[PDB]
């Protein structure tokens, strides 16, 4: 079930998941719809779930990792598709080899240096390439 802030934007929530803290490495995973792009991973908050665990629950599902939740980064708009997403820092200290989108979709997961990660979002996910602004 998908749900909504009081002005019909999508609530989301998505972690940037640094291999280590000195946050140098993150993790990006595929595009279910468009396996040869990069995202970062995130999703729809459920109904009265707090957005820090909607955000441990998509990485979960999405990466197929569990770490220690760091600080919320922010909350960023994307106008466009009309979405707002709670952006977590997450340190990785568990990757798990055959995950739920793994399974269902055959998602990838990648390690990205933060610089190489904000290139291959910049055109199709410009807004997720300013989660790393800072
Ligand atoms: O495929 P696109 O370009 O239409 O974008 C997709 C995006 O796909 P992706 O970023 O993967 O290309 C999905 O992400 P996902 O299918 O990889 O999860 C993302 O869904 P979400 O991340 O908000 O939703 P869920 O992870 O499932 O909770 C949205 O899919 P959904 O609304 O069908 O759940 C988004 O669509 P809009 O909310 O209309 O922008
Ligand atoms: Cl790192
Ligand atoms: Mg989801
Ligand atoms: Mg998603
Ligand atoms: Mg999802």
């Amino acid at each position: 079930t998908r749900t909504y802030d009081g002005d019909g934007y999508k609530k989301r929530a998505a972690c940037l998941c640094f291999r280590s803290e000195s946050e140098e490495e993150v993790l990006l995973v595929s595009s279910s719809r468009h396996p040869d792009r990069w995202i970062v991973p995130g999703g729809g908050m459920e109904p009265e779930e707090e957005p820090s665990v909607a955000a441990v629950r998509e990485v979960c599902e999405e990466a197929g990792v569990k770490g220690t939740l760091g600080r919320l980064v922010g909350i960023f708009e994307n106008q466009e598709r009309k979405h707002r997403t709670y952006v977590y820092v997450l340190i990785v200290t568990e990757v798990l080899e055959d995950w739920e989108d793994s399974v269902n979709i055959g998602r990838k997961r990648e390690w990205f240096k933060i610089e190489d990660a904000i290139k291959v979002l910049q055109y199709h996910k410009p807004v997720q390439a300013s989660y790393f602004e800072t």
